């Protein structure tokens, strides 16, 4: 198994022992990063001037002369060969040699190798991640982890642009990083270079940029300082701003100036990229001159970024054609998934899917905007790496599974379970949704429909729902305690607690469906308690100003549990002339459901659970009795 | 249902409405505290020269003098009568009137009273609580709540004596409380008074006391400061100290000096109590003269405390006679339960039992030394209140249940479930144990021995399953209970751990029940639950003596752990596998134990789970001076 999958692969039935004794050829001449990976793998093995031949080099090296016709004629291409006789690792270029080895490392299992021959190369030129979300920027240790991950997955591009980094956006875009941050970024560049990733430093000046000499030189002066820190690629982002910085001509002029006086003037600059203000079709004015002014005026080597037909979308053939025709070059894709900065109570841990797999030629680049949860975001990132490199062979589900087994081999099945029920976004103003819990959706829907209606439900559907809740709890508790990937566990823990709760609630509700009056009342009271605990988690974990709290299994599982609860409570009330409360979300205040957001109490007379100092949509007057009410808390 | 149960109760089969209109007689002259209760109960109702008569007062008061023949001739005794024509509430004295109303309040239900006649009084003169434990003394708000609870259950004695209050013990017993604390104590005393509790301020000066005039004077000066704060009863404790302070002759002289120059000089001093240095028979040096010296020299009015035949023990007739003959007066019992300050990883939430119910005449007082967990301690305190008032009718189990229902009416069943399996102490240096989980014990032992010997009863399996499910319901209901927040805050750590124990139980039973991969899923889940329990045990309740959180330790945990190991042995034999059968999660390798920052072999090589700055090793010792160690009987690291 290989990720990304090679363009061409021919395998035998045969396997070969990794050489105890071996002759290395091309060591001094090949990309040193690739030699480092190779030497890592042959540690504990003996080098010699006569032994199994291992040949490593770039096309043009003496070491790989015999194979020059075998090496694909593509940037980052390579040829790889394992047979009884020798091993070959030959890139079209230095990066190609590195990538050959990243594939070699995946072939190698328990000191054994398959007999194989591979011709490989990326279908999309630029592939990777833009850290370009709103919210807490990735930690330095997290960024270090990402860059190594990108290397292993042949992603060649990391665009640094955390919207909340004050040295990236307004107004301190004009200011050089302080010493500590500068040395961190310096180390990120070195580590990026070691793993063959272009560290692209972006800047986001358009909210308060003046179109005068002063700001122009401050911007170039900032680029110069970034250049002194080792940065060799650059971007200027004009997304999510208003005012004069939206001017397409000025933007074009500025990028051209950067290109002509900086990028075309330094010895060794690589990418120069901009993000447009009109960055998706729905935000683009068909009758305005923005995108055509940009396509016409931007120098042809400058990349232009695009998110698709909509603020969040998957890339279609009609979609990419539409933008390419306007900007006069293939779009450099900014894919807004799994970024969750607008649904911050959800984790998006589902598969990567929905992007046309036949349009490689039509895009210059493909980058994923991820979640503020760095490790969690690796599921999608690994998948994107696989998609951008070989889109024709992109396998949605198998790649998702491969990602998860890579990220957490010690508890892959458990993480699969968690992830599969943590993938939709819930309703949102962008209308973008993912499937979730699709395996159990038919059983759920049949179970529920029977019930409400008053027809008998299938025992098998009941057991499946039961099996699921059981598995959720084993998964939650094993993940909670996993020490192979702590940063991942730390990131997910609040959702994991909530996920266990949801499952326990489900179990108890299934018990309510199943024997006498008092058993039912024990179960019902247990459910109420479990709802309260969920509320507690939702009110104290992940309390950010936009979408605070912790939602999980929201698409299929929680609504099923909730609706089943209302239904059996209703029937118990008809049967025993009772008035048990059928409400499914715990709510300590009383009133058409109320919600509690941070220190606000809102209606989707109100009586709070206590006296608090009171505004209403100004009040510190004590208040217990009273569409949002804010209190002190 | 009345707690404490009255000495005499005659109930009719009639019920009376608490009158709309009532004319009150004796309210300007009766104990004001009692009046207050009584009018709080009559809010809603109207007063006037007409309607049903209610008579309140002490014997001798115009209001209730005609009932003298009904009023028991006992300190704190009372007579209460309810019938169609009138209500009588009549104390032998002011405290009796108060107590009469505490009984009245329990009779009153849904605005209705039964026709009854009660004649009541306590069988033991002093009854209450000594706050006398090691650890975090009770908070101020907790102490307020306690005094109100004593009022309600007829405990007349609160002895303040937290071992860790530096103004109570050494070094600063010589020093007056700072302003903040003094104001709080003064509040406490006021509240004590309003609830007919005697606030007894104790002092524990023995560890560093000099037998000269300067310390004698400072001790009296301190008592004088407490008197200015409103304290009217006092104690001197000479427990758990060494050196010159243990001299029985000098102790008696000092107590006699306090009596003669202070207690007999102030107008209104009530109790004067000492706790001895030999405070139990086992600790009492046979043929030594310590207790006889006290009994002979201490002024006859001074009380002497005693914790029974052993440091922790239940009081018996043989036992109380052996103390009384020596101290030449009836011992004042300091009962060491539910105090847990020497098993701080356990909560002791079981019934109060073991004390002879026939020996009321042989004791001057009976006080419980509780847990540092104030609200939790109310189960036992409520029960001791019931025992000390009416021993002859003391009912262990029904009183336990009654306490729980008074403490947490909204989730009494769930609290009982929690308490039932949180009552033993575990092995300890004092050898004192309590029963726990006795209901499921039979099914447990049968289940186990069918395995060890070589089938099991489908019914026992189900009993166990039922139990784990109840434990889970109760844990989750208790966590979210908002009727008694402070109680919940105290027990939460044990509640989490009790839930984990129950979950582990379900998963082990599923292991007892189908195919290879299902077994392994259950086994992996169990391993994770063991780790979670370790985590709670390493992060909650971290004190220096017995850190952690142990729960359901007598029957349930051992059952689960043995059932795990046994079926893992069977799986290993069956599938020729090598699953680890150990039941307590341990991150470090070689039975290892982790206490705070220590790693010790339960009395060749230890591999820690990481490199830590090592500090030292006791086996013989060495400073390690922060040297890094992963690889190496106790090791101390920087954790
Ligand atoms: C071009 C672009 O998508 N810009 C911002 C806005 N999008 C829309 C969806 C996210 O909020 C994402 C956010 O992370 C990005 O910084
Ligand atoms: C009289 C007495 O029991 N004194 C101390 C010693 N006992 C023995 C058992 C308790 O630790 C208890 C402790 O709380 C007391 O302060
Ligand atoms: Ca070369
Ligand atoms: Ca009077």
């Amino acid at each position: 198994s290989l990720q990304p999958p090679p363009q061409q692969l021919i395998v035998q039935n045969k396997t070969i022992d990794l050489p105890a004794v071996y002759q290395l050829n091309g060591g001094e001449e090949a990309n040193p990063h690739a030699v480092k990976v190779l030497k890592e793998l042959l540690s504990g093995k003996q080098s010699s001037k006569k032994g199994m031949l291992i040949s490593i080099g770039e096309k043009g090296d003496k070491s790989v002369r015999k194979y020059s016709r075998q090496i694909p004629d593509h940037k980052e291409g390579y040829y790889l060969s394992v047979n009884e006789k020798e091993i070959v690792l030959a890139g079209n270029d230095e990066r190609g040699t590195y990538y050959a080895l990243q594939t070699f490392a995946q072939l190698l299992k328990d000191g054994k190798l398959p007999e194989v021959e591979i011709k490989d190369y990326p279908s999309v030129r630029y592939r990777g991640v833009v850290e370009g979300f709103y919210g807490t920027p990735w930690s330095h240790q997290a960024r270090l982890s990402q860059l190594k991950f990108y290397g292993k997955n042949k992603m060649n591009t990391y665009i640094y642009g955390p919207k909340d980094d004050p040295y990236h956006s307004a107004p301190n875009w004009r200011l050089p990083y302080p010493d500590k941050e500068a040395a961190q970024l310096q180390e990120l560049v070195a580590v990026a270079n070691e793993n063959e990733v272009d560290f692209v430093w972006a800047i986001h000046p358009g909210q308060d940029i003046k179109w005068n000499k002063e700001d122009r030189d401050l911007l170039l002066a900032k680029f110069e300082k970034m250049y002194q820190l080792g940065v060799r690629s650059f971007a200027v982002f004009f997304d999510d701003i208003s005012g004069e910085g939206t001017n397409p001509q000025k933007q074009a002029e500025l990028l051209n100036y950067i290109d002509e006086k900086f990028a075309q003037v330094k010895p060794d600059i690589n990418q120069l990229v901009m993000c447009p203000t009109e960055y998706n079709k729905s935000w683009s004015n068909p009758n305005g001159n923005y995108l055509t002014t940009l396509g016409d005026k931007l120098n042809p080597s400058i990349q232009i970024m695009w998110t698709g037909d909509r603020v969040i979308s998957d890339i279609t053939r009609d979609g990419i054609s539409w933008i390419n025709e306007r900007i006069k070059r293939p779009a450099y894709i900014w894919w807004n998934f799994p970024v969750s900065d607008y649904v911050r109570d959800h984790l998006l841990l589902g598969p990567v899917y929905g992007n046309d797999t036949t349009i490689a030629k039509e895009m210059s680049g493909f980058v994923t905007n991820p979640m503020e949860h760095a490790e969690s975001s690796k599921i999608a990132i690994y998948s994107v790496a696989s998609y951008a490199w070989n889109p024709a062979k992109y396998d949605t589900w198998q790649t998702w599974k491969d990602a998860i087994r890579t990220i957490l081999p010690s508890a892959a099945e458990e993480l699969e379970c968690f992830a599969m029920h943590n993938s939709d976004l819930g309703p949102n103003g962008h209308g973008y949704r993912r499937e979730e819990s699709m395996d159990i959706q038919p059983a759920a829907e049949r179970f529920l429909k029977a019930f409400k209606e008053g027809k008998n439900y299938d025992k098998a559907d009941f057991e499946t729902l039961q099996y699921t809740f059981e598995r959720m709890k084993e998964s939650a508790d094993i993940l909670l305690m996993n020490t192979e990937n702590k940063p991942l566990i730390v990131e997910i823990t609040p959702w994991v607690h909530q996920f266990k709760l949801t499952a326990e609630m489900g179990e108890e509700v299934l018990k309510m469906v199943e024997r006498n009056e008092s058993y039912f009342l024990r179960k019902y009271n247990h459910v109420k308690a479990l709802q309260q605990q969920m509320f507690y988690i939702d009110q104290t974990s992940n309390q950010n100003p936009y979408q605070p709290g912790v939602k999980t299994a929201t698409r299929v599982i929680k609504p099923l549990i909730d609706r089943t609860f209302a239904t059996v409570v209703k029937f118990f009330n008809q049967k025993f002339n009772a008035h048990l409360d059928a409400t499914t979300d715990y709510m300590p205040h009383k009133m058409l459901p109320l919600q509690v957001k941070a220190n606000r109490v809102l209606i989707s007379e109100i009586e709070l659970d206590a006296i608090y100092p009171g505004n209403i949509q100004g009040l510190k007057a004590p208040v217990k009795f009273v569409f949002v009410l804010t209190i002190e808390k």
